[PDB]
């Protein structure tokens, strides 16, 4: 009565004519609007032709849940060979995301306590709202300088900065002085390391090592440069910390990292490394989705209005205690998890699964990658009632929220990043408006992270007319 | 009975790796081993997984004659699209190698008479012999100047003039002067594109245009620049060629391309473009196997004496008439059959088969690429007892496919054996040829398949 695995239609793609296209295009920016496509045609579920292994595209809650049932004590993903080759080329541990089996357990459990549960939050979410109210304050001055007492800006540098601030905070408990002044020459260059990071790890990441050694060798030497750029920028801040707390154990809290050092449960390398992934992480992973954010109130005035409302009936509260907006401002939350629909910065969840399963009525191999492409998830019209509409109220009338993954492989970071991206949206509408022209969809581009391709021009109006009072 | 087309075992590599290996390797050189081993391993027959499209490679005699007997009355070849390219983009017509149909059929059938025929070879062979009389006169006169009367040389450049000599004269009635003499630029130019336009077609073949035309643009622009090279110096022939007829009709024998053009039968396009694959493609695919045969006789002293006997005895009535070459050097057509069983300048004979038909008692269906690799099929010590052996003798008595077979073999095979007899039997009278180097020499592939090396022959005056 289970059809066989052989039973389910297939992605008519050869695996070479698209490792040609990346080639080709250095990149494979629609891979999110080709698999929507393939979706659209063969319906919730389709294999594809891989070199060898089962892999298999599913795009409903119900095969998440599945998935979810069959995670091991180890959940395991797929090898991502360019990242992992960095570090064994310079000999260095691997952090949480790249390990797999006990190794990674080991690790995961002596990090969810210090940066990812609630006692962590509560600790580090009042060094967040300091950056974030610095950003507004920082900006209602420059609108206050103008006639119109607004400012329109692409606001994507700003905000750029904005998560490089706040993530330094609360992992390291050092102020970098980027919000409210320009880039330091270390942040824009560790921006850039970023970016060409995710653009050649697409280059890398759909062939084998043993090809690209010698069809892409400069990409390699790339992706490497980048990597180095970036281990300098996380080095120089462990070091700092490192030195600091050799010689002075503070009795208050001073960030997330302090917290593993001090404990010494981890070994220096394995904090060294994790603290990389922790850097490296807390950027564009939250900046985007804050930019869609922006956007889509921008052009939903009538759902801003009612987010404003909400950040403006708990000011008072969050003024005197900055982690009561976790719990006061419900509806903010949901424009998160709408955003993170629409705009997935993680186009898909992912699993070499360990056990024989099945999903959508068909037989999955032990040892099959399974990939959930939340894109699409997100887009069903039968799950979400008029898809393309951003409407936060939504989620207050399960697995249908699965943006940050699930189980014990959930991204660790996600607290961290809804503090950041909580806090700078009250407070910009506690203050300003936010408008645009631009009405109309930002193509999205798929580049290791899903991101968009464009920024728009945002106007920032002052409601009040005051520095300080909103 | 009939075992299905799938059954048929299955060569391991996929042409993604293939061509990506030549994109970095810029060649395919060892093609022919490949072949060779995959024969061995997985039998005398298999299949190519060129995705969809049914390809078929075999190496027996037996299927062969049966490759054959499904020739239609126009035979299919794969279109060579980086020659076919050319044509296109500079605007000239194709030539019989790169014709299919009907109109191939018209082409060949008016080329044959003049070409291949009998009576065509009676009339060109003495020009032919009058270059290889000069040829071993010139270097008899350079090896009596050494106290040892003998020199000592690498002999590919002056073999490689004589059949640009020698097809020219054959083909337009010019003696060009290369002989005993310098090259000249436009020859060094000619045999450079020459071996340019080869590797770049190795480059190109194995790949459809709409992948190399970026993943190899710069072998795209290769390709036709040599081209150019070598529509140069064949326009350069047919020009004067075409204005000495215009203004006088000889009543003797002038050569090849002569005899076309005074009967018209074909176009002035049609001439030309055959011209041009009658004169790129009577230099190295001629003094390749010539060399080899140099090189094998150096290594069998005693093959080469027999030899020898027999060119010494004929010698006269060569003299007298140089037509009875033919008739009075078996032995010597023998050793060209012999470097050709070992040395095939043309890999593969290949077959885009228009009827179903069965081979090794597999199913192969109509629009099948079947492929007969002559370079495995000549060492089937099975059927060439003492494969390695260099034996003339064994000709004496479809094995002998070279040239490959039907109303499509070789349009310049006697003018190329002609070349070939009369340049050899010329040295033999004259020098014993030897070498030091006794070890085999590599053979290596860009599309002809020739020796990676070349050794360094004595020859020395008796
Ligand atoms: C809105 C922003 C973010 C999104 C949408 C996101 C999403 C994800 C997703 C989908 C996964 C895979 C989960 C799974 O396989 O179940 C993941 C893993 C991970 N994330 Fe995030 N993340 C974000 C922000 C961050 C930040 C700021 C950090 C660093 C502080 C971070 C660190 C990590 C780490 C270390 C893992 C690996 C988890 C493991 O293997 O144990 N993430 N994230
Ligand atoms: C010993 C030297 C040569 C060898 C081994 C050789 C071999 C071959 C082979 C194997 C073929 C394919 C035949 C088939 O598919 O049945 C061929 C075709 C052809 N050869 Fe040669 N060839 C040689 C010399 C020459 C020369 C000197 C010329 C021109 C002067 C020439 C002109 C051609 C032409 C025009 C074709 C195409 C015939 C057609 O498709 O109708 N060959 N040759
Ligand atoms: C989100 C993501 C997994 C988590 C990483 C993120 C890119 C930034 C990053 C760098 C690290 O060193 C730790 C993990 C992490 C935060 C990836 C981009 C796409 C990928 C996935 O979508 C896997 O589901
Ligand atoms: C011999 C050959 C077919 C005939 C051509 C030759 C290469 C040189 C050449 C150029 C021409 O303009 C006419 C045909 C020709 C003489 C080819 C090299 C390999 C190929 C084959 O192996 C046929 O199977």
């Amino acid at each position: 009565t289970v059809l066989p695995f052989e039973a389910m239609p297939q992605h008519p793609g050869n695996r070479w004519l698209r490792l040609l296209q990346i080639w080709r295009e250095q990149g494979y920016e629609h891979l999110h609007l080709e698999m929507h496509q393939t979706f659209q045609e063969l319906g919730p579920i389709f294999r594809y032709n891989l070199g060898g292994p089962r892999m298999v595209c599913v795009m409903l809650p119900e095969d998440v849940e599945k998935l979810q049932q069959v995670d091991s004590l180890h959940p395991c993903r797929m090898i991502l060979e360019p990242w992992v080759a960095y570090r064994q080329h310079r000999g260095h541990k691997c952090g949480v995301f790249l390990l797999n089996g006990p190794e990674w357990r080991f690790n995961r459990l002596r990090l969810n306590p210090d940066v990812l549960s609630p006692k962590a939050v509560q600790r580090f979410l009042p060094m967040v709202d300091a950056v974030a109210r610095d950003f507004s304050q920082a900006l209602k001055k420059k609108v206050l300088q103008n006639a119109r007492g607004s400012l329109t800006l692409d606001v994507q540098p700003s905000i750029f900065h904005y998560t490089i601030e706040a993530s330094n905070l609360a992992l390291f408990g050092e102020r970098l002085g980027l919000v409210g002044h320009s880039p330091s020459s270390a942040s824009l260059n560790f921006l850039h390391a970023l970016e060409v990071m995710f653009k050649s790890t697409v280059q890398l990441m759909f062939m084998p090592r043993s090809l690209s050694r010698w069809i892409s060798p400069k990409v390699w030497k790339e992706h490497f440069e980048a990597w180095d750029c970036i281990f300098q920028y996380g080095d120089n801040c462990i070091q700092k910390i490192y030195q600091e707390l050799a010689f002075n154990r503070p009795q208050h809290y001073t960030g997330i990292v302090a917290e593993l050092l001090l404990k010494a449960e981890l070994s220096l390398e394995a904090i060294k490394a994790n603290s990389m992934e922790l850097t490296a992480g807390s950027v564009d992973t939250t900046a985007f989705p804050l930019l869609m954010t922006l956007f889509e109130l921008a052009r939903n005035p009538d759902v801003q209005q009612i987010l404003r409302q909400e950040s403006l009936a708990a000011a008072a509260s969050i003024s005197e205690h900055p982690q009561k907006a976790t719990t006061e401002l419900p509806l903010l939350r949901a424009a998160l998890k709408e955003t993170l629909r629409l705009y997935p910065v993680g186009l898909f969840l992912e699993r070499v699964v360990s056990s024989d399963l099945v999903l959508q009525n068909y037989h999955i191999p032990a040892g099959t990658l399974v990939q959930v492409f939340l894109y699409s998830l997100g887009r069903n019209a039968a799950l979400f009632p008029r898809p393309e509409r951003y409407n936060p109220q939504r989620w207050l009338d399960n697995f249908h929220h699965v943006p940050f993954g699930f189980g014990m492989r959930q991204c660790l970071g996600r607290r961290l990043a809804e503090a950041e991206m909580l806090l700078l949206l009250h407070h910009v509408l506690k203050h300003f408006l936010v408008e645009t022209l631009t009405q109309e969809d930002i193509k999205m581009v798929y580049s290791f992270i899903l991101r968009p391709g464009t920024s728009p021009l945002l106007t920032f109006r002052a409601i009040n007319h005051h520095h300080h009072h909103h």
